[PDB]
């Protein structure tokens, strides 16, 4: 599923991601745009052989099982395919664990380089939320 901006904002808010760990909703929407272009089915292979999955490009090295990242962990206790569903619940629940792990949203490279320090409220501007 390719979400619209306000559609994704509403879903993230409903699932409690807004202000989670102090990160306002626009941070999460901005991260999703640059990680996945709002596409739940996005997948991208990393240099080390892990893969990133879903709207927030969550990494099989630590967070989900894809059966092809030998030696990796599955700290969200999910198949990585659960992160590709039209329903973002699993991605949100796993993102909450990631952003709580000490590094905050710096875990998302596209967020650090393209969202951090910007006017992120622009990403939710105009939406009814
Ligand atoms: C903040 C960094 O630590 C992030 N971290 C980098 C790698 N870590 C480094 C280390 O923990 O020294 C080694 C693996 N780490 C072991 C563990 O955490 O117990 C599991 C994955 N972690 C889970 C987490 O950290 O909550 C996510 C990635
Ligand atoms: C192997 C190293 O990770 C040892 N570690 C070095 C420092 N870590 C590094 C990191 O976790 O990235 C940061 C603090 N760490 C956060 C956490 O672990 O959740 C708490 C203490 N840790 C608990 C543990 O790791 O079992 C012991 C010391
Ligand atoms: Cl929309
Ligand atoms: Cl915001
Ligand atoms: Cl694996
Ligand atoms: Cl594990
Ligand atoms: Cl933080
Ligand atoms: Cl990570
Ligand atoms: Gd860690
Ligand atoms: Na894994």
């Amino acid at each position: 599923k390719v979400f619209g901006r306000c559609e994704l904002a509403a879903a993230m808010k409903r699932h409690g991601l807004d202000n989670y760990r102090g990160y306002s909703l626009g941070n999460w929407v901005c991260a999703a745009k640059f990680e996945s272009n709002f596409n739940t089915q996005a997948t991208n292979r990393n240099t080390d052989g892990s893969t990133d999955y879903g709207i927030l490009q969550i990494n099989s090295r630590w967070w989900c099982n894809d059966g092809r990242t030998p030696g990796s962990r599955n700290l969200c206790n999910i198949p990585c395919s659960a992160l590709l569903s039209s329903d973002i619940t699993a991605s949100v629940n796993c993102a909450k664990k990631i952003v709580s792990d000490g590094n905050g949203m710096n875990a998302w490279v596209a967020w650090r380089n393209r969202c951090k320090g910007t006017d992120v409220q622009a990403w939710i501007r105009g939406c009814r939320l």
